[PDB]
């Protein structure tokens, strides 16, 4: 059984390992050069939040130990707001609930080694150009433009949010594609080990600078450098045309004044802010949903290729790793590749839609809009119910971040919990008019333990 994978990123390299371990002949093609070839280059790859979902997918592949050896433990959040230095807000309810920060290039190199150790052949410096589904052949382009034609039996599209495989599929089947762009862009910035230490930025934490309609978030690296992401409107809306947006930050000097005003404890650590701002492009935020992820038994999409999402729950990589495991499982036990791909799509598509929406709801949190009094009372009640019934009432964030519950079931339980809270608080001022024992009974009736 032979398979061709396009894209030696996170999902593609993991599924290569799993399939090769299961006895598949795996050929993996990647447009970029092999990052394991030693150069003088200082890598500027971002650090990623690896949660229990991703960690478990790596465990199944036998790689968790190697990845975590090169990852920084984030025990909690540091929320930077004016008035006092931040204190750690620890994760969940014990020490075992942490998030790991792993550098993208480090993870990629570990996955590549893992894929080759399992028997996969990885071919770099070759970009997928086109696919011929009738004759079962695809075309790759090399660095100078030479076009190489190859046979495939099964094509896995793991080539990212602008997947060339997906583009090829659209020419033979209606993907039912819907694109939802968001008004925020992002810019990746860097903190050196020296800057971070000078201003005492805690390495073992996730750092956030909230500011209503815009914000920054930073994740640590092994060498004490941090990667910072600014999220900010591309343009100022028609109302509030003076509100901050990238269009006002016409150059690095404007960027610097923006940070000095809005993020004063962060600006001094951004040594290369001006250059980073001008040299790096402003990224776009979008969600892309497809009704179908496969063409018969010939081709399938996974990871960012199948379901681009906004980066606001730190789950795109975690979802991509989950995808790789599921795809390998379905391909190993299916009647033909066509059955495997349909079964895989039916399992993972509802979960992808769920995290895409929950990421957007996490993204919608980033707003200057105040919390309703109703909302605050619901939150207080939910914290009490979480204490009294910790196996039934679990905040949706913890279900997503610290468990392996399928995304769609996390969203379903969150819906039940929110309905329960909405009716318990409906026409009550404060908490003292709410019968907490009666509410706890409703929690027991409506939410089975996990
Ligand atoms: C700012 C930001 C922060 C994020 N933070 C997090 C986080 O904290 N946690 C998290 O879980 N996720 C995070 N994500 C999401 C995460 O980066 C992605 O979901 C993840 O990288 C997708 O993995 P993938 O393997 O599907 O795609 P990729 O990692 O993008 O891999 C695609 C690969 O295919 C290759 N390729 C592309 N086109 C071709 C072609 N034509 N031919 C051959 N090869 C090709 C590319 O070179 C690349 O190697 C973040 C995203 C952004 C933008």
């Amino acid at each position: 059984r032979q398979v061709t994978i396009i894209g030696a990123g996170l999902a593609g390299t993991l599924v290569a390992r799993l399939l090769a371990r299961n006895g598949w002949q795996v050929n993996l093609f990647e447009r970029r050069p092999d990052p394991r070839i030693e150069t003088g280059a200082r890598g500027r790859s971002i650090n990623l939040a690896l949660a229990e979902r991703g960690a478990h997918a790596l465990r199944l592949a036998g790689l968790e130990r190697e990845v975590l050896a090169e990852a920084v433990m984030m025990r909690g959040r540091m929320v930077h707001v004016p008035g006092t230095p931040p204190n750690l807000q620890p994760y969940g309810r014990d020490d075992s609930e942490v998030i790991w920060s792993i550098n993208r290039d480090r993870l990629n190199r570990i996955l590549l080694d893992g894929a080759e150790a399992a028997g996969a052949s990885i071919h770099f410096n070759l970009g997928l150009d086109s696919v011929d589904f009738a004759r079962q052949r695809l075309t790759l382009s090399n660095v100078s433009g030479e076009r190489l034609e190859k046979r495939f039996h099964l094509l896995i599209g793991a080539d990212g949010c602008n997947s060339a495989v997906r583009q090829a599929m659209a020419s033979v089947v209606d993907l039912g594609e819907h694109l939802e762009t968001q008004p925020h862009g992002y810019k990746e910035l860097q903190i050196t080990p020296e800057a971070s230490a000078q201003f005492n930025l805690e390495p073992n934490a996730l750092h956030i600078w909230p500011h209503g309609d815009y914000m920054c978030i930073a994740l640590p690296n092994l060498d004490r450098s941090f990667t910072v992401t600014l999220f900010l409107h591309h343009q100022s809306p028609a109302a509030q045309p003076a509100s901050p947006s990238f269009a006002q930050l016409v150059d690095g000097h404007a960027a610097r004044r923006f940070f000095q005003r809005q993020f004063p404890d962060l600006s001094p650590m951004l040594d290369s802010l001006e250059q980073d701002f001008e040299h790096h492009p402003t990224g776009k935020l979008a969600t892309l949903r497809l009704t179908t992820w496969h063409v018969g038994g010939q081709a399938v999409l996974l990871g960012d290729a199948a379901h681009p999402m906004v980066p606001f729950h730190g789950q795109g990589m975690n979802c991509a790793l989950e995808d790789a495991v599921a795809l390998a499982e379905h391909l190993q036990s299916a009647a033909d590749n066509a059955s495997a791909l349909a079964a895989f799509t039916a399992q993972r598509q509802p979960d992808a839609l769920a995290i895409q929406a929950m990421a957007l709801e996490n993204y919608v949190e980033m707003s200057s809009k105040v919390a309703s009094p109703t909302y605050l009372l619901e939150r207080e009640l939910g914290q009490i119910m979480a204490q009294r019934q910790p196996t039934r009432f679990i905040p949706r964030y913890s279900m997503v971040t610290f468990s392996r519950l399928p995304y769609a079931q996390a969203m379903a339980r969150g819906q039940i919990q929110e309905q329960l809270l909405k009716f318990a608080v409906a026409n009550h001022s404060d908490l003292t008019s709410i019968n907490l024992d009666a509410v706890e009974h409703e929690v027991t009736r409506c939410l089975p333990p996990l």
